[PDB]
């Protein structure tokens, strides 16, 4: 239903198929829906590249038929509300630097290794330290990652920084090139020339959560004695960039579809 | 195709069609070639923004049917050794700050007035000053801007700097959207997402290229007689100046990608 399925509208914009209009559906339990829909905002959370995973993320249901996303306990955001103040909820919470990347340890404040780090030396940190945590490094085709344990758990996140408009006007290279008809093409292109690809194309979508939301990282995790296994790191960094790569690729499609439809 | 073909390839890189293959074949009289030269290499000097005002600029053919090139009456290169080698005959000549515009006065060394002038005050240096030049400040549509005078003649300089690089990227865009086998397109495209777009584009076939070397990066609009004392005469000749180096460059990002679909 409305609120559902508009749930469901901002978790695609990360690739997650959270279907949960479908388990509303199903007349599921409140709790389970609660899980569910907590279940894919932390998902979520993970592909958007906002930098925020030392808070908490949870989203829960409320008596008014809405969704209330919450960040540390505190009440941020409503679904009702409109993604972009999604968006602007999020803002002031974050720290990218000049490369877009998350300039906040995931762990919280504390000592931070090097992202460049030999093998041998980060193969000590995974079989014997309790928590540790590294900067990013960069990584083969202007990608970015970083490795850091808190608990029973291993994360390995792959990134490669590019904003929502960006992301759009990736959308906008293929949607003009691919008109069939040269006139309103040469015309596009001259209005490109001064208002940008997309501005062009424009002349709704800040209704649409892919205006502020799109897939930036892909992170993959280890649990139990993987999260202490060296060879387990190195299948999971190569893991998580291929699916970077995908739902990068799958979004840029989607979006396109978009913005002709 | 000829010492004459070559030259005129040379010039279009400044959108000058200085016709010059047409005049050597023309019925026209002895010596009109030189001339011709020395006109068409000047007015490319205005457009390719080197910062060279201060130099004399001038080509003639020698004696064994070459053209050269000649800055302050010294020979610095011969057309038949390609663009490039003129491109660096140029350079120990040149001095650009970080923005892509001439350090060196058009007037040699001397006063510059401030670039950011009132123009209540510029106007007084235009209409009862001698020779007088401003140092650039920034214009409308993230252009630069300077004014000097020498003569009788009031200098307008509008400037866009841009590396060749970017233009040839430019011209490049513009021909993957142009191409008319969509497969093909899709190839390209996807390579450019990966490899760069010209990277790719220039994939499936350059130095040689003159545009690789000169770029229009800048216009220089002219007062003579009574128009170079008049300041109104200046604000328009700003705005003039603007919209040739606006068309300029679209004139040479055009033929560079009608480059660009040869070879493909």
């Amino acid at each position: 239903d409305g609120i559902y399925a508009a749930f469901d509208t901002l978790m695609s914009t990360a690739g997650v198929d959270s279907q949960i209009a479908a388990l509303a559906a199903s007349e599921a339990d409140a709790g389970t829906l609660d899980a569910a829909l907590t279940q894919s905002l932390q998902e979520a959370q993970g592909r958007w590249g906002l930098g925020l995973h030392h808070l908490r993320h949870e989203a829960r249901l409320t008596d008014d038929g809405d969704i209330e996303i919450l960040t540390d306990g505190r009440p941020s955001a409503r679904v009702s509300e409109g993604f972009g103040a999604l968006a602007q909820a999020y803002a002031p919470m974050q720290a990218l630097d000049e490369r877009g990347l998350s300039q906040w340890a995931a762990l919280g404040e504390g000592y931070r290794a090097p992202g460049d780090l030999p093998l041998a030396q980060l193969k000590v940190l995974i079989e014997h330290a309790r928590d540790f945590e590294t900067d990013w490094s960069a990584g083969r085709g202007e990608t970015f990652q970083r490795v850091w344990r808190k608990g029973d758990t291993l994360f390995v996140e792959v990134a490669r920084p590019a904003s929502a408009e960006a992301a759009l006007s990736k959308a906008a290279w293929k949607v003009i090139a691919s008109i069939k008809d040269r006139a309103f093409q040469r015309e596009l292109m001259r209005r490109s020339e001064k208002d940008g690809m997309l501005g062009a194309l424009l002349g709704n979508l800040a209704q649409l959560p892919e205006a502020h939301f799109t897939v930036q990282a892909f992170v993959q995790t280890l649990s139990g004695a993987a999260a202490r296994n060296a060879e387990e790191y190195r299948a999971a960094l190569k893991t998580a960039a291929a699916a970077l790569e995908e739902y990068q690729g799958v979004t840029t499609r989607q979006l396109s579809e978009v913005l002709r439809h």
